[PDB]
């Protein structure tokens, strides 16, 4: 699908990139209310690294399913050599260009993009799945699999049962949600990318959540098929 051409990846120092971030920043929008019936089609974005000849590499993959099925119907994937970190903490910056690249390859227009990864819940509210939200155009949701711990600020446990959530709240701030996908097992940290509220993120995520796994359908997909493309593109170096 066509893609909106926010801005070029040329930054050079920290203080490059501070400058998008801090741009885009102002341009968040979490007021959209988005109900999981609503919607036509959801996918997942997940992106996959390995060492090669020297050089780290990089491959997107993006899982489009249709909403009430859960049906796959289009698979799409990307694949390059990742630009080095000249800078650190802006893994979103050298994550977008794959990204956008398999976005264009899209023939469906999927309403919701899930990504392996954080959206709001991020030092300046500009993770990928926020920040690819510009690029894309679509509401995002942000689902990672890790905690990023901000302002020193620990989350709370939530509850064992499927679907208990705890606010991670920072400064008086909702960042996002502690989110127990599957029971007993490790949850994982929901944050709205952009473009939709955290309430109808948290519904669309759990609309998606079978006791297979603690990632939505979609996103699990994505991330099981990025693993096999690069073990593919490792094996036939």
């Amino acid at each position: 699908m066509k893609v909106f051409d926010v801005h070029k990846f040329d930054m050079k120092k920290e203080q490059d990139f501070l400058q998008v971030q801090f741009n885009l920043k102002n341009r968040i929008n979490l007021s959209p209310t988005i109900h999981p019936d609503s919607i036509n089609t959801t996918a997942g974005v997940d992106l996959a690294y390995w060492e090669q000849d020297g050089e780290p590499y990089g491959v997107c993959c993006i899982i489009v399913i249709d909403a009430d099925t859960k049906e796959v119907i289009e698979k799409v994937h990307s694949m390059g050599r990742i630009s080095v970190p000249y800078v650190s903490g802006f893994l979103a910056f050298r994550e977008l260009p794959l990204i956008i690249e398999a976005a264009k390859k899209l023939e469906t227009e999927p309403d919701v993009f899930l990504f392996d990864g954080n959206g709001y819940l991020h030092y300046n509210h500009m993770g990928v799945a926020t920040h690819a939200a510009f690029f894309l155009g679509k509401p995002t949701i942000g689902i990672a699999k890790t905690y990023l711990k901000i302002k020193g600020c620990d989350f709370v446990t939530p509850e064992i049962e499927v679907g208990a959530y705890t606010d991670i709240i920072i400064d008086g701030e909702v960042y996002g949600r502690a989110l127990r996908t599957r029971r007993d097992v490790k949850p994982i940290f929901l944050s709205c990318g952009n473009y939709i509220d955290l309430d109808s993120s948290y519904q669309i995520t759990m609309s998606l959540i079978n006791q297979e796994s603690r990632l939505p359908i979609p996103v699990r997909l994505a991330d099981l098929e990025t693993h096999v493309l690069r073990t593919f593109y490792q094996k036939n170096h």
